[PDB]
């Protein structure tokens, strides 16, 4: 029988893929030593075809998309003032203003893009024709109680358009191409956050791909935002677990411990 | 005359390709008005043409040329253990140890991408055949008292190889096809600092675009690596400044003030 450590370092080692089982009898240095090899082979293979980390890969492919589609690529600063999360109607007794890393005493790491986009939005009004487009790809941070779908340091796509072709039907049809480019299914239900007001959520099964939203809101004045406007974020790492069948999600972060899904910590187990 | 106020807002309309003088005696609106329409079409011409953020597109540039060259692309964690500072020989009573962010009591925003690195060689020297080449991109962060070449959050690129062909000779032979391919004439410096000892410093003029190293060094055995490796690291936003000719590093980096160079702020000056 396999102790709880043993099987930890199993499922350590296993991969969607793999058709081996760990309730099988085996013993656990058979087991490890068939898993190790496996993945020995499979970093030598990434190593010599394509070398590519797959949520740089995929940032890559997503900003093909929008780029092609007419959005401009932002990248925004990462460590924001801190007064933007207030701004954001984020009060300090909430839930989601005790998942914000300070830093210092006056910024902090973004757990959203939102509100620097919407000072995009703002600026580019100013110069841009009808409608304006934009998105970023990037880092943010939530403290959180993790489990297999939430990191702290994740990767988001947020993507906004503003001015004329700012409806439901419109977003929808933008976000369906989107995920038809990536080959992954979804369906769209309703739901509320306290920052937003009502949203669209994209899901897959009982996974939250991602949250959107058809302005204006009452929020929109306190970024100087006064015209209708579209918007959705989607997590990469939640698009990698669909996309590569990954049971825990920090199989797709930014990590030491795994590289495109692979355990890094190929030593033997005592 | 023009006042302090006034010259400082035209220096951030002004872009290196103008030529047009704040010296000779035009009133400010005639030259806030003719640069503010140079600036609005500059971003209407990347909107209606290109769309690409230049330090995503050089991000992306720099991607495809090691990756070709047989480099592994890493992404790894921007908020990474406080206690890997102090492995790295950061003393706190240090210069550097005091221009780190930290976050919460035991981590911080990473001021370089060595450590982590410097874990995935001694991890994938466990399954990849020598030599072992990796690389990364991507945010780092340093409190500065700025001025016009330094930034608190930057973007690195550090690549690095390990095992055999670890030699001064190649480094430098690296270092000159990618400077080559992005265009950039430079000189190579001797030159030493308190983390890795003895380096060779990329210069364009009196600019530091990169510091190397040729180990083996001392401190390698606190990282577990025992074998040659060279390695060095690159700012793109001092490649961008570079490229693009911007007089302040400010125009290249992550910023809700710039795009591409331009800036957004394009309201009139009272
Ligand atoms: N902890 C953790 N780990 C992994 N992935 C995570 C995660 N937390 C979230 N995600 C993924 O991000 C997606 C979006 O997160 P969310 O909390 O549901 O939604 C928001 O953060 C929100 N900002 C998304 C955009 C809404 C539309 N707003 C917008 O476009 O604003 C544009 C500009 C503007 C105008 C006026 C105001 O602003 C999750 O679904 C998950 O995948
Ligand atoms: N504040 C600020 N703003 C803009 N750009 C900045 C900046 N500070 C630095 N830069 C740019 O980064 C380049 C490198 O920074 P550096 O301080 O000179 O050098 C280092 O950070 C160092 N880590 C670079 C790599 C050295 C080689 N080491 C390595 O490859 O390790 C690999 C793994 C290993 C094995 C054993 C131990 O580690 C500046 O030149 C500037 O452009
Ligand atoms: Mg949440
Ligand atoms: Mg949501
Ligand atoms: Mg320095
Ligand atoms: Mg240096």
């Amino acid at each position: 029988a396999l102790t709880k450590s043993q099987t930890d370092r199993l499922e350590v080692l296993l991969n969607p893929k793999d058709e081996i089982s760990l309730n099988s009898g085996k013993p656990f240095r058979e087991l490890e030593s068939e898993l190790l090899s496996r993945r020995k082979k499979d970093l030598q293979q990434i190593y010599a075809e394509e070398r590519e980390n797959y949520l740089g890969k995929l940032e890559r492919e997503i900003t093909r998309f929008f780029v092609d589609r007419g959005f401009l690529e932002i990248k925004s600063p990462i460590l924001i003032p801190l007064e933007y999360i207030e701004r954001m109607g984020i009060d300090n007794d909430t839930e989601l203003s005790k998942q914000i890393f300070r830093v210092d005493k006056n910024f902090c790491l973004r757990p959203m893009l939102a509100p620097n986009l919407a000072n995009y939005l703002r600026k580019l009004d100013r110069a841009l024709p009808d409608p304006i487009k934009i998105f970023e790809i990037g880092p943010c941070y939530r403290k959180e109680s993790d489990g297999k779908e939430h990191l702290e340091e994740f990767t988001m796509l947020n993507f906004c358009q503003m001015g004329s072709g700012c409806t439901r039907e419109n977003l929808e049809s933008i976000i369906t191409d989107f995920l038809n480019h990536l080959g992954i299914d979804f369906k769209i239900v309703g739901d509320s956050c306290m920052v937003f007001g009502d949203t669209l959520d994209v899901m897959h099964g009982d996974l939250e791909l991602s949250s959107a939203v058809v302005g204006p809101i009452p929020l929109d004045r306190e970024w100087g935002i006064d015209k209708p406007w579209i918007g959705a974020g989607f997590g990469l790492e939640r698009l990698l677990k669909v996309k590569h069948d990954f049971k825990n999600i920090k199989r797709a972060a930014r990590s030491e411990s795994y590289y495109n899904g692979i355990s890094t910590n190929l030593h033997h187990h005592h």
